[PDB]
C-alpha cells in the first residue's frame, strides 16, 4: 500500500473514532480555514464545524466503512472518499459518503475540506 | 454565487457532457499527476486515465445530476462532489457518486484527482 493510502485510511480510523466517541474532540483534525460541508450546509473554520458537529441531537452514533480510496494531488495533500453505514441514535441504519482533503502542517495530517452526505436506507 | 460555485458546475457540466458525448476528448481536462480511482481500480497518470475511460463499454450513456457541492482549498484548487444517476444502453438506472479536485495550471483548470463508485441508494 503507497504511504498516501496508510496515511489516509489512518486518518479516517482515527476520525470515526473519535466521532464515535466523543466528537467534542474532533477540533485537534481541523484547522482555522477548515471548510464543512455538512447535507449542503456550510460551515468554515475550527469553532463553527465543532459547534455544528457538536449539536447533532444524539448521544450514541456509530459508523461502519464499507469502502474507502485513497490518492496524492500534486500540492502533497490525501484526499480521501469513504462511503459507509451509520447508526445514529435509534435512529434507522443510514449510508453515508464523506469526502476529506488532508494537509501535513508541523508534522500533522489536518483536514482542510470535508463534505459530509447522507442517503437513503429505502430497506426496513 | 462565488467564482469556485461558479468554476465547479460549469467544470462538472462539462465534464459529463464530454463523457456522454465524446470521451476521447477528456483527457484534455487531465494532466501527468492526475489521479482516477475508478470503482476501486487506481489509475495515475494521464495516459491511464485516458486508456480506462475510452475502453468503458459505454456505448449510449447518459448521466443526470442530483446533487452537487464545490468548495475552495487552502492552496486555491476547488474540490466538488457529485451524486446523481447514469443509464448506459438498455441496462438499469443506476446510482454514483463522484468526486474532482480541480487546479488552474497554465491559468486552465485541470482535474488532478477523480474518485467515481456506484450507488445502489439515491439522494
Amino acid at each position: 500500500k503507497p504511504i498516501w493510502e496508510q496515511i489516509g485510511s489512518s486518518f479516517i480510523q482515527h476520525y470515526y473514532q473519535l466521532f464515535d466517541n466523543d466528537r467534542t474532540q474532533l477540533g485537534a483534525i481541523y484547522i482555522d480555514a477548515s471548510c464543512l460541508t455538512w447535507e449542503g450546509q456550510q460551515f468554515q473554520g475550527k469553532a463553527a464545524i465543532v459547534e455544528k458537529l457538536s449539536s447533532l441531537p444524539f448521544q450514541k452514533i456509530q459508523h461502519s466503512i464499507t469502502a474507502q480510496d485513497h490518492q496524492p494531488t500534486p500540492d502533497s495533500c490525501i484526499i480521501s472518499m469513504v462511503v459507509g453505514q451509520l447508526k445514529a441514535n435509534e435512529n434507522p441504519i443510514m449510508g453515508f459518503h464523506q469526502m476529506f482533503l488532508l494537509k501535513n502542517i508541523n508534522d500533522a495530517w489536518v483536514c482542510t475540506n470535508d463534505m459530509f452526505r447522507l442517503a437513503l436506507h429505502n430497506f426496513g
